[PDB]
């Protein structure tokens, strides 16, 4: 059958090397009691704090609430998604930076095991190629770590667990999966917290291992103590799946990636903001919105750029409810500004329909002019009720008010401030009409 391993088995260690080499463990024992200190007093800082939430999260069309606790700190600007969840971060102390007293300390901490693990990792990967030898830029930037994902999970006030299905790994804390939206061969380092026979021990926290679309293959079970650490490396997240088993005491991780934030940073989106705006006559700032050109490129990337904004960073902000505003305040204006510069798209889109209507525009460049955005309009619309619906649902509703969704920006049609329905059903309906007449 499906069977796992430990270090109890003989075959164990010879199985780590010849099936998981790049995989990494470097025991509690290799770093320094300050850097223990001074990270493990920030994890129970930032509970203390309330700094840490549950995701609601999306996974095969289904709202879920992740077993864990999660916090992201990071790169200012920078974001992280997961499961079609957008987490900010909550900024650390990089150069050139410039939110509460106790809660800063604790981000400058995890920025500091960020410089460390760093050094770890190149170290690491160093060794990997010499040993692959019987680029130094490549290796720099696969440990280039922009974030580190806190987890937290208590098993005995979060004991609705499942059991590992394939291998009998006992109870998942994370279930089998890889990690999403790293750059390409990126490691993970992960700085493991814990507070406190035939198979893994269940008392104590594990992290499993196993090959993808391979279940014959023994899986691995590495028991983790209070301050060890492991990193994965190169493709070892493309080619296997990895678990997080429970034991019986709480504990905290600090889980640091290279995110592939390539579309996924404050300034690129401003940046992308500013190019659909190209578009807008900008002498002033009023709801009167004319357009420099109508030519189809031109007002479908407008249009996109529309969308990427409104969901990819308008909604996913305001569905976890602000939670972060308990942590920072760094994004209060950057969303204040985001809105703005979306506020000022509606008046595109409804400049564009304008257009669309006005007499003596010949029927073949109106034509044009559906055909670029149609595909925009119509994504606009079926995101918009799936976000509304993600806002609504039943699981959403239990949560606390200072978590409960936001579904915003959300107006009604009896308000004179927005161009345009929220609702956009009637629009598009009359733009496929328009498009298909003889
Ligand atoms: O160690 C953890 O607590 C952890 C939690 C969630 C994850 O997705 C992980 N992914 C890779 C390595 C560790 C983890
Ligand atoms: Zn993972």
């Amino acid at each position: 059958r499906g069977s796992h391993m430990t270090p109890k088995d003989d075959e164990f260690y010879q199985q780590w090397q010849l099936k998981y080499p790049k995989l990494i463990l470097r025991e509690a024992s290799s770093v320094s009691e300050e850097l223990h200190k001074e990270v493990q007093e920030a994890f129970l800082t930032l509970h203390k704090h309330g700094c840490l939430f549950r995701d609601l999260v999306r996974i095969q069309g289904k709202d879920l609430l992740t077993p864990v606790s999660r916090i992201l700190i990071g790169n200012p600007g920078c974001t992280y998604k997961y499961l079609n969840t957008r987490l900010f971060t909550v900024p650390w102390p990089v150069k050139g930076s410039n939110t509460e007293a106790e809660i800063a300390a604790a981000c400058e901490t995890f920025l500091k095991l960020n410089d460390y693990l760093q050094i770890e990792t190149i170290q690491a990967l160093e060794e990997l190629a010499a040993k692959e030898k019987a680029d130094e830029v490549d290796i720099k930037s696969r440990a280039a770590y922009n974030v580190t994902l806190l987890n937290f999970m208590d098993p005995q006030k979060m004991p609705y667990l499942k059991e590992e299905p394939y291998f009998g790994m006992g109870k998942m804390a994370v279930s089998w999966h890889h990690d999403e939206n790293l750059v390409d061969r990126s490691a993970v380092a992960v700085y493991s917290y814990s507070c406190e026979l035939e198979g893994r021990d269940p008392d104590i926290w594990h992290v499993g291992f196993k090959i993808s679309w391979d279940i014959e293959t023994p899986g691995l079970a590495i028991p983790l103590h209070q301050g060890d650490c492991y990193f994965m490396l190169d493709d070892l997240n493309a080619t296997h799946q990895h678990c997080v088993l429970a034991g019986s005491q709480p504990r905290f991780s600090s889980t640091h990636r290279v995110a592939e934030c390539s579309t996924g940073t404050l300034d690129y989106i401003l940046q992308r903001c500013q190019l659909a705006l190209q578009n807008v006559c900008d002498d002033v700032d009023n709801d009167d919105v004319s357009l420099k050109s109508f030519e189809p490129a031109v007002l479908k990337q407008g249009e996109e750029i529309h969308n990427e904004v409104e969901f990819e960073w308008l909604r996913q902000f305001w569905f976890q409810g602000n939670r972060y505003r308990k942590c920072t305040d760094w994004w209060c204006q950057p969303m204040a500004q985001l809105e703005a510069l979306w506020k000022k798209m509606e008046g595109v889109t409804n400049a564009v329909l304008h257009e669309v209507k006005r007499e003596g525009l010949p029927v073949e460049q109106r034509n044009e002019i559906l055909t670029a955005i149609l595909a925009s309009l119509t994504a606009r619309q079926n995101l918009r009720r799936e976000w509304h619906a993600r806002c609504q649902s039943r699981i959403a509703r239990t949560l606390p008010a200072d978590q409960k969704p936001e579904c915003r920006p959300y107006w009604e049609k009896d308000d004179a401030s927005m161009p345009l329905p929220f609702d956009l059903t009637d629009i598009v309906s009359e733009l496929r009409g328009q498009l298909l007449e003889a």
